[PDB]
């Protein structure tokens, strides 16, 4: 196929997530989170670069958005990814 490199960002279509480490790309409710500025409470693991995002979920992000609703919300959850829209 044609080569490419990559690098820059996630270049993604709907917006643009800077990449940034799981560490800080945490949602310790408590745990003094290091989430910038330009991260997306909803979108943090699209933060993640494919080398890491996969070390955290443990598939690419392309494997990840073919899995179920539960299972990319339930996940997160559980790599302190999610936050979840306004309940009250």
């Amino acid at each position: 196929g044609s080569s490419g490199s990559s690098g820059n960002a996630v270049n993604w279509g709907m917006r643009e997530y800077k990449i940034y480490p799981y560490e800080l790309l945490l949602v310790t409710t408590r745990g003094r989170n290091r989430l910038p500025k330009d991260v997306d409470r909803t979108r943090l693991e699209r933060h993640l670069s494919q080398e890491e995002f996969y070390q955290v979920f443990g598939m690419t992000i392309s494997e990840f958005d073919r899995l179920a609703l539960w299972k990319r919300n339930e996940l997160k959850k559980q790599a302190r990814l999610f936050s979840g829209p306004s309940s009250g």
